[PDB]
């Protein structure tokens, strides 16, 4: 069922900092996460070039973004390569101990919190406007798993069946109570056109 | 008594936009009013060269912050050239030297709100977070004068004898209801040190 695991303390610490920090500029969140599916989504189109059959779990590359009012939930889906168990537990197979650490390292130098994504880091910028991520994911060569965190120091990761998802990743956002703002559609709109606007992968985002 | 006046129609227009146009990047008013402040200084500065008995009314040439939670208010107070009571109905009323009408035509054409300083007529954008907009005003040349503005097209104008304030400007939102971040102490930081760092003026935040 269940495994917890502690985050490494690097990355404790970085999202202890995104977590406590006064910060305005909450929306730059958005953008990094939109960012992660459109690396996420060229790493499989890159993939499929050589090996046509890597789409047979889906040959649509895409972004969805789904606010759920009665839940406080903003989801953020692609279908791109998506994450094994082992990549998953690794930070996100995202190079996090050392981003981190350069990253804080720029904060001294004169950096803001939005460069975030200059790091390697984006993803963690969700605990901006969320105070718990549920991270659902698909990756071809594994079954499939949910992750999940609400930062304390730690994480868990289960197998996840209720509903296949093909393959790809979910990236839930249940959102803090003052930052209900995400789940408007005109405030989402007008992020994804001020942060995202040119994107190489067509961006939907649902309806209530 | 209370004079009644009209806004010159394309000034109504324009209030109408600020206040209805969906826009989520408001902390821009503070740098609008601040800069506001700043010409008004240079202006009476200028002015005290030729002529330094102008500066009888007031040597200090500074911005300042009242935040005021029970009120419900914003005040920014510089000791600037001050208006005149033409002055107020010609600046504040009439298109006068701004660029209103370009300002209107270039959201039309792809522009946005925060370019509204680049137009002569961000003090407009005092609209973005208040209801309610009092300037009390005072200039070498005339007695102290409060002008006063909920938009719906009309401002009023009396003489103010409460109070003499020597010389210069305060403009005081009654903030909307859902935009009191702008009392808190580390919100008005954030957003002069982001927009406003390299005025040439001192500006004190006043502590409540
Ligand atoms: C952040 N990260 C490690 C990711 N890896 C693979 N697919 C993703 N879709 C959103 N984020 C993703
Ligand atoms: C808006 N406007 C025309 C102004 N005129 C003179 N002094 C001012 N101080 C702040 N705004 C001022």
């Amino acid at each position: 069922e269940v495994e917890t695991f502690a985050f490494q303390a690097e990355i404790a610490q970085l999202m202890s900092l995104i977590i406590n920090t006064f910060y305005s500029n909450k929306e730059i969140f958005l953008r990094e996460l939109i960012s992660n599916s459109s690396d996420a989504l060229d790493k499989i189109r890159y993939e499929s070039l050589t090996d046509p059959s890597k789409l047979d779990s889906g040959k649509e590359l895409h972004i969805n973004l789904i606010p759920n009012k009665q839940d406080r939930t903003l989801t953020i889906v692609d279908t791109g390569i998506g994450m094994t168990k082992a990549d998953l537990i690794n930070n996100l197979g995202t190079i996090a101990k050392s981003g981190t650490k350069a990253f804080m390292e720029a904060l001294q130098a004169g950096a803001d919190i939005s460069m975030i994504g200059q790091f390697g880091v984006g993803f963690y910028s969700a605990y901006l406007v969320a105070e718990k991520v549920t991270v659902i994911t698909k990756h071809n060569d594994d079954e499939q798993y949910a992750w999940e965190s609400s930062a304390g120091g730690s994480f868990t990761v289960r197998t996840d069946t209720g509903e296949p998802m093909g393959r790809g990743t979910k990236v839930i956002l249940h959102l803090k109570e003052d930052q209900t703002e995400y789940l408007e559609e005109r405030r989402i709109k007008e992020i994804v056109k001020k942060h995202s606007q040119f994107i190489g992968y067509p961006i939907t985002l649902f309806v209530e």
